[PDB]
């Protein structure tokens, strides 16, 4: 199981974190991409590995790494900037945009988008937002299959198909580069080391097609896709990645994305109240009549965050913030019953007032859950 194998990881990354010292970040939330962009790339490697200190600027008189990596993950990943875009094939998925040139400075952006990545699985945190299947198997460095292309790009899935079943010897000259259309003009790409002057032969053309299929799905994300691996790779090395496929990494870097309702309840503490107090009762009951979107509105409003770690809500305030697991808690406050619910995102507390009915709890929450 993928807990097992990921704490194999979560151990080594752990020896790479320094005990001395915190890695500071002060944003405020109108800037929060701007501003953790700024912070994150003054940061040598070295800095971003010590234990996690951020804070809302302003807001720590009256801090979670867990909040702060929703939001920032809200706004970067958001097509708005031109970083990334929805699939055309796969509408529920983030890839890639192409066209991220039209900012010059696209190429920093999308290292500081790595760097968030790996510093949310290097703090035991996760990342709202889904990729797409070869995001996921470029990220983790291995090769694409030629049955991926055929959706891609069948004209050239049917000339490699075509290379791989037939005897090349006397049809055949190609070189290891590939001439395409650069919007404009015909370039030459080499596939290898002076791949002008290496001819594609029987005895090295599994090598050429797989290179060829490579090099297809990284055309026009070349220098994006670099970029944003030069960010993940300084907190997440290489080697340790090797026991995962494209599924377990998109589970460690985003974690589940279905709640589980009992393991909710099961990890659930009391504060000011019992099993059998009508709040807890109340409030459960409005919970199993909540969507999976309410649920996850819920735990954002609640936690901070959308997101539910790999061994669930039992290892809820992830790697660091504060001490170790702070559970998720109902607090019964003797306050008045025309309040809303409030939240101590920092403790995964929900503070519920003493309502006199269960559809006045429900709409107090619901109305909590939207603001």
């Amino acid at each position: 199981d993928l807990v097992q194998k990921l704490k194999v990881l979560r151990h080594e990354l752990s020896l790479q974190q320094p005990q001395a010292g915190h890695c500071r970040i002060e944003v405020s939330r109108e800037e929060i991409f701007e501003e953790s962009y700024r912070q994150i790339m003054k940061m040598r490697p070295k800095d971003l590995k010590k234990r996690l200190m951020v804070k809302f600027r302003g807001e720590e008189g009256l801090g979670v790494a867990r909040e702060w990596l929703y939001l920032l993950c809200h706004e970067m990943l958001n097509p708005y900037y031109g970083l990334f875009q929805y699939s055309t094939d796969n509408i529920y998925m983030l890839q890639i945009n192409p066209d991220s040139s039209i900012n010059p400075d696209h190429l920093s952006y999308f290292h500081f988008v790595g760097r968030i990545m790996g510093l949310a699985v290097f703090h035991g945190h996760y990342i709202n937002g889904g990729f797409t299947v070869p995001f996921y198997k470029q990220l983790l460095g291995k090769p694409i299959q030629l049955s991926d292309l055929e959706s891609v790009d069948p004209e050239l899935h049917k000339s490699l198909v075509w290379i791989l079943e037939n005897d090349i010897t006397p049809v055949l000259d190609h070189t290891f580069c590939v001439e395409h259309n650069a919007f404009g003009r015909i370039l030459q790409h080499e596939l290898k080391p002076n791949g002008r002057n290496v001819p594609v032969t029987e005895e090295n053309k599994k090598e050429y097609v797989r290179l060829y299929v490579n090099w297809r799905f990284m055309r026009g994300i070349e220098a994006q896709f670099l970029a944003l691996q030069k960010g993940f790779n300084e907190l997440i090395p290489q080697h340790l990645l090797k026991p995962f496929d494209q599924k377990e990494l998109e589970l460690i870097i985003g974690g589940l994305d279905k709640i589980d309702l009992n393991d909710w309840k099961s990890n659930t503490r009391l504060k000011h109240c019992v099993a059998d107090s009508n709040i807890v009762r109340w409030f459960w009951q409005a919970v199993e009549t909540f969507d999976e979107e309410r649920r996850a509105r819920l735990l954002q409003f609640v936690t901070g965050s959308t997101r539910v770690p790999l061994q669930g809500f039992k290892a809820l305030q992830g790697s660091t913030g504060a001490a170790g697991p702070r559970l998720f808690t109902i607090h019964l406050i003797d306050a008045n019953t025309d309040n809303l619910p409030k939240a101590h995102t920092c403790f995964n507390r929900i503070d519920i007032p003493p309502y006199e009915s269960y559809e006045k709890l429900y709409e107090k929450l619901l109305t909590a859950v939207e603001e």
